[PDB]
């Protein structure tokens, strides 16, 4: 086992295609015939590397290896400005300036979709190139986008695109499987966005807390050594994939699956069934899977810390180690709590022990902690439930028409499609997981909206307007979402001045579509809120009520923007009865 290059495990085929990505997602030259030759030249690279060892070069590291032979390509500093501080050698590395020297640059402006039959026929002579040309088109929107899961689309890519052509079906053969294969990427690039950006960003024992409190959540039927063996692999396989070397990535993930597929008995229930598969299937199989039943027969944990007089010389014996018992048997009962919910209470009981092993009489400290539980779970699941009720009163537009006209006067500086670009997006997580019982909302809730929340901080750390919300992204995670729900009214905004040409608007607004027709409605009402920071709701859902009955009255008209003429001159009329 002294080679250290082995891509034989990986083949020869899966070798070329994770060349590609790591040469795109090191650098982002449009041209990309020279990229072809230069996974040639690897892969004859890589065969005299193939069964002589002494003759050659190959014991280096691999790293060392994407350092020096970059240098060949990187000669022109006018399109390569990555030469600019060294050469990139192994103990001068600069590797951490190369993760973020071309991150988040959406540099190409879109990408078209022309008629079926020019890529049916390139498709039908030049397949291994239009893939490779897929390959290198996904490849340059998200750097940041997971490794293996770029094989399993380009598998499905391949599956979904050798039947249309043979078929009568063209366009509704694949067109939504398209748009599908893009939404999918799109939020699984947004969810290895946010876990490698949290990686990146705090640290790696909340990471680990993270990872423990969901793998206690997945599958309770196992011990501590196999969970703690699994949250160990996990979090390197997850440590040294958003980092680069994506060799070893890809094999620890495989030597993971096959880990997975070996000792399923002691661990899962339901995987049985999930371990038939293909390798690929394998290694997507395990990451959305249903989590098992609950065990049988469960003391309290109650009987556990609290009469237990000798649990602060455990807790000086191992500090981590303790917190994690306590996290796994927290986490395994409760199905229904958020893993945030399950950290903040892992946190409140470590900073209540922590003190109460600093008094003199311990055990009279913590007679009463289960107490501090209670307003900790009684706040999300009233709020909640409270919204999700008004979504079942009101319906969808009118849920979405409530989220823009509350968050409007809590922070009154930030822009406008900024502000209706999240409450449309609250207003489709309120629609996604009402339709679940009770049981399934938790997740919904704390799972799809803080996808939105980090969204909306990565979008206000581009342009910091104001200052209360980047106060707020400067704490943990874990506290973020309380951070932003205890906001109040402020008192030092000013009114703005009367505009007199945007609220007015041009009769070609019935030949909008729907859903730029409710662009500009929120957009205006947005306007219209921003104008008027009292509190005097009470008359505006009748100024709304009336207004979409006189814009409706105009589109029955036809007088060709003589009744508009006329419309926003009654408007303006209504407006100062306040």
């Amino acid at each position: 086992s002294e080679v250290a290059h082995r891509f034989k495990d990986l083949g020869e085929e899966n070798f070329k295609a994770l060349v590609l990505i790591a040469f795109a997602q090191y650098l982002q030259q449009c041209p990309f015939e020279d990229h072809v030759k230069l996974v040639n030249e690897v892969t004859e690279f890589a065969k005299t590397c193939v069964a002589d060892e002494s003759a050659e070069n190959c014991d280096k590291s691999l790293h060392t290896l994407f350092g020096d032979k970059l240098c060949t390509v990187a000669t022109l500093r006018e399109t390569y400005g990555e030469m600019a501080d060294c050469c990139a050698k192994q103990e001068p590395e600069r590797n951490e300036c190369f993760l973020q020297h071309k991150d988040d640059n959406p540099n190409l402006p879109r990408l078209v979709r022309p008629e079926v039959d020019v890529m049916c026929t390139a498709f039908h002579d030049n397949e291994e190139t239009f893939l490779k040309k897929y390959l290198y088109e996904i490849a340059r929107r998200h750097p940041y986008f997971y490794a293996p899961e770029l094989l399993f689309f380009a598998k499905r890519y391949k599956a979904a695109f050798t039947e249309c052509c043979q078929a009568a079906d063209k366009a509704a053969c694949l067109l939504p499987k398209l748009d599908e294969l893009r939404d999918e990427g799109k939020a699984s690039s947004a969810k290895q966005r946010l876990k490698c950006a949290s990686l990146q960003k705090f640290g790696e024992r909340a990471f680990k807390a993270w990872a423990v409190a969901r793998l206690s959540q997945r599958f309770p039927k196992a011990e501590f050594a196999e969970v703690s063996k699994l949250v160990t692999d996990l979090t390197k396989v997850h440590t040294e994939c958003c980092h680069g070397d994506l060799l070893e990535c890809a094999d620890d993930r495989a030597d993971l699956a096959k880990y997975i597929c070996e000792n399923q008995d002691s661990i899962s229930s339901k995987l049985k069934e999930c371990c038939e598969k293909p390798l690929l299937e394998k290694s997507h199989c395990i990451a959305e899977v249903e989590n098992d039943e609950m065990p049988a027969d469960l003391p309290s944990l109650a009987a556990d810390f609290v009469e237990s007089k000798d649990v602060c010389k455990n807790y000086a014996e191992a500090k981590d180690v303790f917190l994690g018992m306590f996290l796994y048997e927290y986490a395994r009962r409760h199905p229904d709590y958020s893993v945030v919910l399950l950290l903040r209470l892992a946190k409140t009981y470590e900073t209540t022990l922590e003190k109460c092993c600093a008094a003199a009489d311990p055990h009279e400290c913590y007679a009463k902690v289960f107490d501090e539980f209670k307003p900790l779970v009684e706040e999300p699941q009233n709020l909640i439930k409270q919204n999700c009720e008004l979504f079942e009163q009101l319906g969808e537009y009118k849920f979405q028409n409530a989220l823009l006209v509350r968050y409007t006067k809590k922070v009154p500086q930030v822009s406008t499609p900024t502000l209706v670009e999240v409450s449309r997006n609250l207003g489709k997580v309120g629609s996604k997981c009402c339709k679940h019982p009770e049981a399934k909302r938790m997740p919904c809730a704390e799972d799809y909206l803080s996808v939105v929340l980090n969204q909306l901080c990565v979008l206000h750390e581009k342009t910091p307007v104001s200052d209360r919300v980047t106060k707020c992204c400067t704490e943990s995670l874990v506290n973020r979402r309380p951070c932003f729900s205890a906001l109040e009214v402020d008192e030092t905004y000013v009114p703005k001045e009367f505009n007199a040409e945007t609220f007015t608007f041009h009769a070609d607004i019935c030949t909008l579509s729907e859903k730029e027709r409710q662009i500009k409605k929120q957009t205006a009402l947005v306007e219209l809120v921003k104008h008027k920071p009292k509190a005097t709701k009470e008359q505006l859902k009748a100024v709304m009520d009336d207004f979409a009955a006189f814009v409706e009255k105009c589109c029955k008209a036809d007088d060709k923007e003589t009744c508009f003429a006329e419309e926003g001159k009654k408007l303006v009329a209504a407006s100062q009865a306040a």
